[PDB]
């Protein structure tokens, strides 16, 4: 009946997220969490950045869990508020977004009560996050320059590749240097988006390495070839597609580059990137072995 001492939960929700269903389900979500032993309060975002500001406040308020209810943008904002701070609360995910790339990476159920079941059962994993200069990200950073835009919206695999103009770049990654013309670079943490079921065949969410993709300057035949290979997940076999794993990545150019970070405009170069290994403790299903995780100790072998 009462298996644990009372805990504290804070729900940070975006009422405009996805189908905009969560707000009406909040009272029933509170009931479920309270019966499970969580004194639960809630905060509704009103604009960009609100979830970050709330997560920052919540750091001083001694919570056991921060539950983020919204899309990747809401999750990104919550992580940005708690990243690199001592005594971080565990993160609960309710994937209420239009796209839920981080949720899919952790096999978070796409229904509210199922997502809550995962949090209540209390099994958690640690995932890498990315630091870019003085901000953080959880899914992907992308960079490149348009010919003669899409860097403000969600990046759907290699679909923007024909739009890219070859630009001379310097990418320093773990002591190695790429110096030359590139159409595009990706720094992946998670491994699935719209255009790729797998950005890379062997990516891990908790290995401390970014998935570094550099697409070099390509002629029209190489472009068509890359696109053909990308459509069946064989893009990393092409000689103009560089794939490396790296922890620290420093990027610069004497020419202008637009940046996209977790599906939103992430400003301008130069950009220093650091993988914060297994930085965020996040509730995950105990009944699914995750192929993108090295550490599956959260999984019960009898399930
Ligand atoms: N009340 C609000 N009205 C409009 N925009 C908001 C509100 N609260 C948060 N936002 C912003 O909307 C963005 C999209 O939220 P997200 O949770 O990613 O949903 P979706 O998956 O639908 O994009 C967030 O990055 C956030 O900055
Ligand atoms: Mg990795």
């Amino acid at each position: 009946g009462s298996h644990m001492m009372r805990k504290r939960a804070r729900i940070i929700y975006n009422p405009t997220s996805g189908k905009e269903q969560f707000k009406r389900e909040l009272p029933d979500a509170l009931i479920k969490l309270e019966k499970a032993g969580y004194e639960t309060s809630a905060y509704a975002t009103e604009k960009i950045g609100d979830a970050t500001l709330e997560a920052e406040r919540a750091m001083h308020e001694n919570y056991d869990v921060l539950i983020a209810a919204g899309g990747d943008g809401t999750l990104n904002e919550v992580v940005n508020g708690i990243a690199e701070k001592p005594n971080r609360p565990k993160l609960g995910v309710i994937p209420m977004g239009t796209v839920n790339d981080f949720g899919r990476a952790l096999h978070i159920p796409n229904d509210i009560m199922g997502a809550l079941d995962v949090i209540i059962e209390g099994h958690s994993t640690k995932v890498d996050i990315g630091k870019m200069n003085n901000r953080y990200f959880i899914n992907l950073a992308a960079g490149g320059q348009l010919t003669q835009g899409p860097f403000a919206y969600y990046i759907k695999g290699f679909e923007m590749l024909p739009q890219m103009k070859a630009v001379d770049l310097r990418i320093e990654y773990d002591g190695n240097v790429f110096q030359g013309e590139a159409l595009l670079f990706f720094l992946g943490l998670t491994n699935s988006m719209a255009g790729f079921e797998k950005l890379v065949p062997d990516a891990k969410l908790d290995d401390g390495y970014f998935t570094l993709i550099i697409v070099e300057k390509s002629n029209l035949a190489e472009l068509g070839h890359i696109m053909t290979l990308a459509s069946r997940g064989e893009h990393t076999k092409h000689p103009k597609v560089i794939y490396e794993k790296a922890k620290a990545i420093n990027i610069s150019s004497f020419t202008d580059l637009q940046l996209n970070v977790d599906g939103e405009y992430g400003g301008k170069l130069p950009a220093n990137f650091l993988n914060l290994e297994r930085h965020i403790d996040v509730f995950a299903p105990n009944d699914i072995v995750n192929e993108e995780l090295i550490n599956n100790d959260h999984v019960d072998d009898n399930l």
